């Protein structure tokens, strides 16, 4: 059995929570807290280990952008620090190709990154790769066909509907078809050879619309929208379904967890998190 892990988040301040949901029985497990609270981080799994990458610790007495990479071992219930990134990256996007973690964009104070770096767990090292064509904070990242897609975000001036593709073998980025909607802080994931972009912020409101990119036709098509408008949501895929966790709807930090079934094109509320929060890092193992 696999669990959906949710790490960090924000509710009045950045959080340390690490909790795991079991879709088979609806139970939530309270696991060991992160050593440093963080929101706007991204989660991922490599070799059965959960990684929490970047983010920011917003505390009522000061904010700190994070360049940290922390590793959680489910067998020991222990977090261990890993080599930090070259720069702090809040509102980051993460993708895994061949057991290597790609940390994409994000912010560091007044800086909106276009830089991308790759982590090698076997060596415990980070190395910069080719930067994106566009600076992107709150970027959605998805791995499809061994290519890394960077979708939407905010470049410091405009929220984006554009998306680009990284070719690891060639070390280069290329623009792909832009989405129908401008989305910053959307949940981006891949399911059945399609990239889904759910929710986000279009510059005026949080979104409940969801669209998917078909690689064969290079088009984005809207599918059923979520029941709740949400930005800075967590997203993952489990047993052929998409799960969206928490987020912010413009006033409230959501506890709602929705599930998308692609066969019926429907969303449904499956559980609630123990408390409402936004900017969580999510992964399945
Ligand atoms: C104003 C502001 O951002 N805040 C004041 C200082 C602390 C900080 C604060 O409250 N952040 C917490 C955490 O949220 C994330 O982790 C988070 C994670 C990933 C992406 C994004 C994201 C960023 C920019 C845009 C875009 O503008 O295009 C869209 C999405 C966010 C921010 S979601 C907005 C919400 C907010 O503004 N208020 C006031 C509660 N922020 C949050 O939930
Ligand atoms: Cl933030």
């Amino acid at each position: 059995g696999r669990l959906i892990y949710t790490a960090g988040g924000y509710f009045r301040q950045s959080l340390s929570y690490l909790e795991a949901y079991n879709p088979s029985d609806g139970t939530w497990l309270r696991l060991a807290d992160l050593q440093v609270p963080r929101s706007g981080l991204a989660g991922c799994v490599v070799g059965g280990l959960l990684y929490a990458v970047g983010g920011r610790n917003n505390s009522p007495d000061g904010n700190t952008d994070s360049s940290a990479l922390d590793c959680y071992n489910p067998m020991t219930n222990q977090w261990s620090p890993c080599a930090p990134m070259s720069v702090p990256r809040n509102r980051i996007g993460v993708g895994v190709i061949d057991g290597h973690i790609y940390a994409v964009g994000g912010s560091h104070g007044c800086i909106h990154h276009n830089s991308v770096e790759r982590y090698e767990p076997e060596r415990d090292e980070w190395h910069l790769v080719a930067p994106m064509l566009t600076r992107r904070i709150g970027v959605g990242v998805a791995v499809l066909n061994r290519l890394l897609y960077a979708v939407g975000g905010f470049d410091g001036t405009n929220r984006l509907n554009s998306a680009e593709c990284y070719y690891p073998e060639r070390n280069e980025w290329r623009m792909i078809t832009a989405m129908n909607t401008i989305r910053s802080g959307a949940g981006v994931c891949v399911l059945h050879n399609c990239i889904y972009a759910a929710g986000g912020y279009d510059g005026q409101d949080q979104l409940n619309s969801v669209e998917r990119y078909d690689v064969a036709t290079a088009t984005w098509t809207f599918v059923a929208p979520m029941k709740h408008r949400r930005s800075a949501l967590g997203i993952t895929v489990h047993q052929g379904r998409i799960y969206v966790l928490g987020g912010y709807d413009g006033h409230t930090f959501l506890d709602s967890v929705e599930c998308y079934d692609p066969d019926t094109d429907t969303w449904s509320e499956v559980t609630r998190m123990t408390s409402g929060r936004s900017g969580v890092g999510v992964a399945v193992t």
